[PDB]
Formats: structure tokens, sequence, C-alpha cells
């Protein structure tokens, strides 16, 4: 883009490539996301504007959309680090619980806001969560698989993480609900705590079976309707649920109780972002400042 000097390529998206870029007029530093070119739907750019009018301290601001010359550019505010990088950097000592807690609380606020506005993320993962020096965390790179839609790639030969995908998606449900984002955020919370991915599947079925081995193979008792879902097979192995205290030690009982509710199989039993904010886990929540090396 001639309006912009690329400083660097800071991420490889689901949709496209993200660049750190400077505006030659304003001198403002931004994140620039470029999307691959068929006639490049009209319908898409409509509901991108739905993302543009979202303003919340926990949602990364979308500054502009630019359709010119058969690529789509999304201009976003720039943040200095992503949670994936921060977790890797914190792997030795772990992220302090008060900071984990503030981050979870803020992400739930962000989700509560998005969801009350009928916007789903669908894509949540540590790479998509951005932090700053003042202790804020923000939802970014909304994946919307309507308002556009879903490829199997981003641009070139990049491998999509299934680790955060809700079981209803894996079982082939056509219609997502807001519950899919709470699932992903639950997986992220566990990972901050234990410093290991909770469900690191290497394929769709391995992802499913990893969830089953830990939470038990779902049945009609815990998840009415499950056996009727498009990708469900009666031939799935039957695993018993693991004791939950094995899962995220040493998280306290308030944390485990909240996590267990974010991880319910039935999208209808799964806690809402709004209700999650009222959980006793957050009674002592504060806003600590992260030690960030930029
Ligand atoms: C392994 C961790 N990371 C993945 C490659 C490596 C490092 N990458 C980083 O730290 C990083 C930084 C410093 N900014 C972003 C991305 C965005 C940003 O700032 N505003 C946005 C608005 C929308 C959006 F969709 C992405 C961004 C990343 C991934």
């Amino acid at each position: 883009m001639e309006n912009f000097q690329k400083v660097e390529k800071i991420g490889e998206g689901t949709y496209g490539v993200v660049y750190k870029a400077r505006n030659k007029l304003t001198g403002e530093v931004v994140a620039l996301k470029k999307i691959r070119t068929e006639g490049v739907p009209s319908t898409a750019i409509r509901e991108i504007s739905l993302l543009k009018e979202l303003n919340h301290p926990n949602i990364v601001k979308l500054l502009d959309v630019i359709h010119t010359e058969n690529k789509l550019y999304l201009v976003f505010e720039f943040l200095h680090q992503d949670l994936k990088k921060f977790m890797d950097a914190s792997a030795l000592t772990g992220i302090p619980l008060p900071l984990i807690k503030s981050y979870l609380f803020q992400l739930l606020q962000g989700l509560a806001f998005c969801h009350s506005h009928r916007v789903l993320h669908r894509d949540l993962k540590p790479q998509n969560l951005l932090i700053n020096t003042e202790g804020a965390i923000k939802l970014a790179d909304f994946g919307l698989a309507r308002a556009f839609g879903v490829p199997v790639r981003t641009y070139t030969h990049e491998v999509v993480t299934l680790w955060y995908r809700a079981p209803e998606i894996l079982l082939g449900c056509k219609y997502y609900s807001t519950a899919v984002d709470i699932w992903s955020l639950g997986c992220i919370f566990a990972e901050m705590v234990t410093r290991r991915a909770l469900f690191p599947g290497d394929s769709e079925i391995d992802q499913l079976f990893r969830i089953f081995r830990t939470l038990g193979t779902p049945d009609e008792v815990v998840w009415p309707g499950v056996t009727s879902m498009p990708d469900y097979k009666p031939s799935f192995p039957k695993w018993a649920r693991q004791d939950f205290s094995k899962v995220v030690p040493p998280l306290d009982e308030d944390g485990r109780s909240l996590l267990s509710q974010m991880l319910h199989y039935d999208p209808n039993k799964r806690i809402s972002a709004k209700a999650a904010l009222a959980h006793p886990f957050f009674q002592d929540v504060t806003k600590p400042v992260p030690h960030l090396r930029l």
C-alpha cells in the first residue's frame, strides 16, 4: 500500500496478513490487514461496518476499510504484543494469577459487549488477543465466517489451530451461537494457568477425542441432541470424564468452578459472558500491570 510504509509483518491471519504500518500524512502507527479477488463480495463489506461501530476498551478498534485494487485492507489500532507471545515469554515463571484474572475479566467484558450487539468472534485464540503496557487486553481479528466467511487457510500454506474450537463446531453444527466464544476463552484461561494448551489437537477428530478424553464422551444425558448432530458417530469411543482437579492445577475452586461452566458441552448450559462476570472468582479482581518486553 502506497499510503503506508510496512515496518514489519506481525502476524499471519485466518483471512490474510497483518502488517505494522505507518501513515505518511498522520504519522500514526497502525495494524494493516490485507485480504487476498473474484468480485470480492459486496455483502462482506457491508457487515464489516458492523465491526467498525463497535467501541469498547476491550475490543481492538477498526479504523478503516479500504477495498481498492482487488484486495481488502482493514486498518486497525496497533497494540504492542499478543497474548501468545506473552505466555511464551512468561512460561518459566507463569503469568501471576491476579493478571490472569484481570485478563479473563476484561475479555469477558469485551465478549459481553460483542454478544449483546449480536457479533460473534468465532476465532478466539492467544494470537488474536492483544495486550498493552497499561494492563489492558483486547479482542482482535474477529473471524466473522458470515460477514465474509470461512476458508481452510489464510493466504499461503498456513496451518489453522483447532485447539480453541467448541465441540458443537467440530460435530458439524451449521449455526454458531455466542457459546462458541465462551468455550474458546475457557480453553485460553486454562492455558494461561497451566502454561500448556488444554486441548492440543493435531486434526479435527484428534481435537474432538482430546476433548472427550478429558471431559468425558458426551451423551444425551449431558447434551440433549448431541447424538443427532451431523458429524456425531455412534462409533465414537466412550471415555469417562476425568476428575476436574487434574485439569487445571493449581487453580483454586472458584477458578475451577467458573472454568467448568465455560466448558459445558451443551451450548445452552454453557455460561454467558454476562453471567461469567458475576462469578465469585472475580470478587477480588484488580488491574495489575504486566512486565512487557517490547
Ligand atoms: C507467536 C505470537 N505472534 C504470532 C505470530 C507473534 C508476534 N506478533 C505480535 O506481537 C503482534 C502485534 C505487536 N500486533 C499484532 C496484531 C494486531 C494489532 O497490533 N492490532 C490488530 C488489529 C486487528 C488484527 F486482526 C490484528 C491486530 C500481533 C499479532
